[PDB]
């Protein structure tokens, strides 16, 4: 399997679980105030998607470092109590599963 593939398999497990519903779609700030004043690089699920749709990502380590910045993201912005930060915590295993299951 070459990684672009992969990257999309897991992206797919990541999507599929329970707690990404939150990270499926770019931040609205008319719900999350100074988001992007806050938050340097925002980062979603689908913007990850149509990156690697459109040939975007040159390397594992991009698709891989766009993922990770999205918890960052996450937990930098809700603080660490939230209910988000809970859910980007199940989803970061998730996706760590993934990565072992279909990068080997
Ligand atoms: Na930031
Ligand atoms: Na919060
Ligand atoms: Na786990
Ligand atoms: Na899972």
């Amino acid at each position: 399997d070459d990684d672009f593939t992969a990257m999309y398999k897991v992206l797919d497990v990541v999507k599929a679980h329970k707690d990404s519903w939150p990270f499926l779609e770019p931040v609205d700030e008319s719900y999350a105030p100074n988001y992007y004043q806050i938050i340097k690089a925002p980062m979603d699920i689908s913007s990850m998607e149509k990156k690697l749709n459109g040939g975007l990502y040159c390397t594992k380590e991009e698709f891989v470092n766009d993922m990770k910045t999205m918890f960052r993201n996450c937990r930098k912005y809700n603080g660490e109590s939230s209910e988000y930060t809970k859910m980007s915590d199940n989803l970061e295993r998730c996706f760590h599963r993934a990565m072992m299951k279909h990068f080997p």
